[PDB]
């Protein structure tokens, strides 16, 4: 069944860590917020996030979804950091892109 | 008999994830809402769901259908979410597609 | 003779899972009903299952009758819900040109 399986594929199990940083705010501004940063910046956040799912999803699937097995868990963390960066990169770039428009 | 089994079929035995967001925002505003966003927006979310439910379903088909026995399925569904995020794209970019018009 | 036997081939021996939701919500107007999507839509609805019949009814041929014999039917129910999906397509497009007209 869809239900909370493919709604999980929906959400790949879980967003990538930048729409975790999104949604926390969200919440935050959802109470209410006249930030002009954070009017509508929901729609971007996604939409750079996309080029990074699949190798964000791809290199958590063969990681331990639980995560939380030890803090030695940070080099193969760090082993899917070697491009998560890469991408951290593109999402910094953003950020300038943003701020300067 | 068509009873419920090719009615299943009709809800391909349960509607891509898109539609059970769309269901759930769908009776809470049934309840009542003046949201601009969610006046009419059923109509575009199935049509979106459309070129996704072929590859969804098929995906699913030899995919367990209760999706219960492990969390450990999420890899297979994560198998599935290789292009399931592909789809997600197509997910995002029709909801910004919806707020710019 | 055709008592209940030709007339069966009338129905299909049951008329596709469409008709089921139009038969229902047919009787729910027969009460009485003022919507003006249910005014007259039960033309509509058959002659769109025109097209779907051929295949349904022959995908239901081999396939049992009672299809009560598991859950795990949904599969074969799935096997013929590999392209009675892609009616299903047709039927939820057929929704849409009825709510633009």
């Amino acid at each position: 069944n869809h239900y909370a399986s493919k709604k999980s594929a929906a959400e790949s199990m879980l967003d990538i860590a930048l729409l975790m940083a999104n949604a926390s705010q969200l919440k935050a501004v959802v109470e209410q917020g006249p930030s002009f940063a954070f009017y509508v910046p929901l729609v971007v956040l996604i939409s750079i996030s996309l080029v990074l799912q699949i190798g964000v999803g791809v290199l958590l699937i063969f990681l331990v979804k639980y995560d939380l097995n030890n803090p030695a868990k940070h080099a193969k963390l760090d082993f899917l950091n070697n491009l998560a960066t890469g991408l951290v990169f593109i999402i910094v770039v953003v950020n300038i892109f943003i701020t300067a428009f």
